[PDB]
């Protein structure tokens, strides 16, 4: 039935059913949970784990003493559930300094001061066995054009992973990056808007082999993307160290809806492509239960995301196993496409008449891709109607 | 009075004035034009030069003879007008049998095929003095998400640009590439969507140094993102090897405005960022005169495109000089910006109290960053209302 | 198994399955299909009938007698299959006159011209038994400000469909005439975006009894809006005299994929409204087969727009009919929506101290609506999940 | 030099410069502001009057005592000043209460309790000399399908814009509504999305003369639609009540940029339509100061505001003024748009052969419509290039 299990890796982050619905035109409709009750909430559920934003798991401003107390009660109930933490990342957005920026902000001292921040949050991911560390620069960006010169803002924004990257080798940290690329909102262009121009950027830092991506659904969706596409690229460049499930329907404010939401076909070819891929990395789920919930809705929401990515793989899986699909896929040349298009090499092509001089354009035209039957299929087996 | 003369480097593809008007729900509403009347037209409306695909100079199918003579009269055309011809490129798009694709279609012998009509332009490309062989992808894709598996086109798309690579090397041509994106139209969805995902691309050939990005206005306005931003990843990664300009309204069909329509501010802001970056390759404008003009209108528009580009690099001049401006630059901390977070190095940064313990978060955050300030200069210099 | 019969009243344009594949970068890829062989295939896939434009019909310019073989060979094939025509319309779009529209050309003797055209095919879908004639003014609107007052041009669209109006009421025709908005392409913006300004114009004519709109999914997505949503507006108004169905996946050029694709949650919405509402005009697929399909292809596609309905009719009405549903919507207080506000009047609600003075605002915010419950039952239902 | 003053009717909300900079991902960056100083620190600039919530003068759940004393100093405040107060509106989308929506939250009690917010301030507003009373549904719509059933909505929504217009109508008061559209955000869809369909629910009222609509430039454009093509069709309805003036970048979150901002040449349009139109309602600026302001850039962005309408105005009326462009409209027909089709008559029209039978659409279809030239004097204008 669907029912999912710690081996199946889904992680939440605190911050989505913690998410107290506060939006841009309303105050909030929940009470704060504490992490304690979500770690044991989650587990509950099935879920394999937990992230957080260091602000997340400690109040901003925490004395020591506090900090010690908010991790200890943290370590408990991960170990009373067997929950893990294996993704973390800094909050550099709430608090009104980050309001241009943290790593790109105009002011310097800004700047150095994200960076002291996210430091040390690393350190404590790493106590609590977090592999990947994500960025989301979500304030690095500009409503206006004078305001963030973006060639100067990229320099900032390398300096900053090239040191963060320089600080966990000196550390001999195994945690590896993953930046979170995010069009707009709540800056009215963010850098680095999509997976594409973060894969770009990361092959310009110093230590490339460091940092990879971590696509959320609904923010590719918001620039009008393929995600399933941007998830192919990442996997192509070897960068998809991390990725954050949800649902989004179409351009708009981002919505974090509970994952099987928004674009359902979407949904069906990510985790196709996910599971024939064989990512192996956690299935994380950024996502906010709408602010119209109680908490019994809180955690309907987050079983939903967990349910609707076992039943995608089931019909998924089913797809590809189907002699009937096998062969449509035969049939609009699938095949074709993975086989090299000139291993024989250039002179070869170059001297092969049957690739020009006499090549049949006209019968090859007259060939259809037979795509439609097998979109069909397709859709046949998403909704169980084969 | 914003003349334009060929120092200025204005191109336009034989293409845009010679549009026909025939769109997915008309029939064409121009006769076609000659290319030697473009060439004359344009040069005398100031022109630099123009560019081509193949099939814009000789017609699909043409034998040698007939191809020799489309070649010689455009030859002549160049020669009485001063006229140059900068970049070209290949319809890979019209044709039938590339209703999949060309370098990506599923169909083996269409992907060798449009690889072999590449390099044959590439050679009369070289003949005619291009220094830019562009390549625009648009039925690189998919409508539905079993016809293409993205990690296997992509294995094809490296594959046919690594073969090009090679035979320019091997003919010791000093023609560049430029990957051209577009998010979508006529496919689904086509693949390296945007600048970001080409740049991240390039990084994966044999070769990267020979391949950089042709960004277009409106594509990247077709994905909602903001064009400078993107053209500024583009000039930092260095891959700025070309540029085309036009006009888009929004998120929609791909309009290709004269421009200077659609997003007048981002047109702005641009050419700020080109003239400040001393881009020195052509303005290459790939722009379809609408269909309700009459060959009248078609040069108008032309015109149109040149003069609005000289307006604003004369008004982004004015801003930029401006002492009340770089006043106002230095009240936003845009030199900060350009300043390193931390020359220093990381050691000295993690026992830098002033970046943490004893940062004085409050006051920073208090500080505002007068950026509607300098955005309503910008907004004065670029009205003429100063 | 979903198989369609004439009884489901599933039609198709003749320029749907006759789609040569021309598109605004490509040429045709299947040759043009006799109306007499399309209304065959169509019927033998279970389709009740089919519509047409009058140059779908009739090519242009065709003499008399041509025009009269034209339609008695059509006549014959709907005799032979027992095949409906319930619905017709004009092409007042691909012509070059009709280059800045047909009723709001700012040339008036084309806007003169196009009613002429207009009320000819409105007698022949008479002849042919059409009860609705439809109107899409895909070229009324502009690219630019200047070109088109849209003041005088909706005086203009008025006094267009008040006479259209006049002839019919003249004729006594009980045909009905219903608007088919776009919001964009092929003009820059069109008038009367969306069925909400399209039912807000009707309002404004001199018998509004006698328009209602022909909606078309994809194009109210090309808005970004629900089209579920404004389909219930237009219920809710008595004026969804009829529907075109197919997909879109977002904001982009109009795709018309085979409906079900695109917004598949969206279709299941729709459907279940079309249902509930008990919606009986024509089920109607507007959709282009992909130019990468082959005659084959149209047809699975075809298939496919029918097939999918049914599937989503059967998953909504048995979420409808689950008594867990019925019970979950019960909770979602659904119920309590569809009863008076006030049926009390204004004074009683005044004087009800329990609407403001004694309202327990804290305990009504603490309820939630548990509408994650209610979806996720609904998504379990789509995807035979239950 | 641009400067307002009280007669340019510019107003502003007390939410606009007074709001604090908290949004989805971050806390406020600036103080409250005392109301009081608002009004004066407006009227310093040029400013005609303020509008306001309820809650945006009278804290939520205020004692009368304490509401007499706010409206008191409000009132003085004006009175110190000559400011005037033309609009007032109900919050019904912060507090939780609101969370499903006010007028038409499923929950009965909530829409009783929404009406009797919604009175209390009409009152006040009547008081406080306003003229329109706004409706902004913020909350009314859904993110799931099964939440709301929209034929029930539009029947509680009709149901309360009823008994306000029973309300108003019995106290003998002048005041006029006027809906406020938006697409989305903070709910996944909004009901009565667009101009159009709140023009068109208007003619469903018990009273419609008495509501109209208030629409905001960023609002249209956040479903991609022509925002002075909106404007255009309120106009022609006799419904443009009011007008929200801002500017937004394309289809995304709701910006509130400075008006001007934004889509500047959708700016200089709309100017062009208002001020041909003779529109004589207030100049209401919709709009966030961005949060990386202080109080300062706050001022500085409400100044730009009025500075931008300003310009637009005298770069409009010179475009409108100019026999060049007066020409220009000629070449391109303009005058001919404003003309009747057909004042002669539908029997006129079926026995003029000059309309199809003898008309020479071949020659009419090679008549340029001249509209870049007119556009490219429209951008000279803008510009100040003339
Ligand atoms: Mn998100
Ligand atoms: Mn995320
Ligand atoms: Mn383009
Ligand atoms: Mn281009
Ligand atoms: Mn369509
Ligand atoms: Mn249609
Ligand atoms: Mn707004
Ligand atoms: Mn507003």
């Amino acid at each position: 039935n669907y029912q999912p299990t710690p081996e199946d890796r889904f992680t939440f982050g605190l911050w989505t059913v913690g998410w107290q619905g506060r939006d841009p035109f309303g105050d909030a409709t929940r009470r704060a949970l504490d992490p304690v009750e979500s770690v044991r909430r989650l587990a509950e559920l099935g879920a394999h784990g937990v992230t957080f934003h260091d602000d997340d798991l400690i109040p901003f401003g925490s004395s020591d003493s506090e900090r010690e107390e908010h991790v200890k009660r943290f370590r408990q109930a991960l170990d009373d559930t067997g929950m893990k933490v294996p993704m973390a990342t800094t909050n550099l957005f709430t608090h009104p300094v980050f309001k241009d920026g943290g790593f790109t902000a105009n002011d310097r001292d800004v700047r150095r001061y994200a960076l002291r921040k996210t430091i040390r949050n690393i350190d404590l991911a790493v106590e609590l066995g977090a592999e990947t560390y994500v960025a989301w620069g979500g304030r690095e960006g500009a409503e206006s054009g004078g305001a963030k010169d973006v060639r100067d803002a990229l320099d900032r924004m390398k300096e900053a992973f090239d040191l963060l990257g320089e600080y966990v080798t000196s550390q001999g940290y195994d945690i590896r990056f993953a930046i979170e690329p995010k069009p707009n909102e709540p800056r009215g262009d963010i850098l680095l808007p999509t997976v594409g121009h973060a894969l770009a950027f990361i092959e310009r830092l110093e230590r490339p082999e460091l940092y990879g991506v971590n696509p959320e659904v609904g923010h590719e969706q918001m620039a009008g993307l393929n995600f399933p596409h941007g998830i192919a690229q990442a996997l192509w460049a070897g960068k998809l160290f991390h990725i954050d499930l949800n649902g989004q329907n179409g351009i708009k404010y981002d919505q974090d809806l509970r994952f099987g939401a928004g674009d359902l076909r979407a949904a069906f070819w990510l985790v196709d492509l996910l599971e024939s891929a064989g990512y192996s990395g956690p299935r994380h789920f950024d996502f906010k239960p709408p602010r119209t919930e109680d908490f019994d809705g809180v955690w309907a929401s987050a079983a939903g995301c967990m349910r609707n990515y076992l039943i995608l793989k089931e019909r998924a899986a089913a797809f590809r196993a189907d002699p009937e699909v096998q062969e449509a896929l035969r049939a609009s040349r699938l095949d074709e496409l993975a086989r090299p298009t000139a291993a024989d090499g250039l002179q070869a092509l170059l001297d092969d008449r049957s690739a020009f001089e006499e090549f049949d354009v006209d019968a090859a035209a007259a060939r259809g891709m037979a795509f439609e039957r097998l979109d069909q299929l397709a859709m046949d087996h998403l909704l169980g109607a084969r």
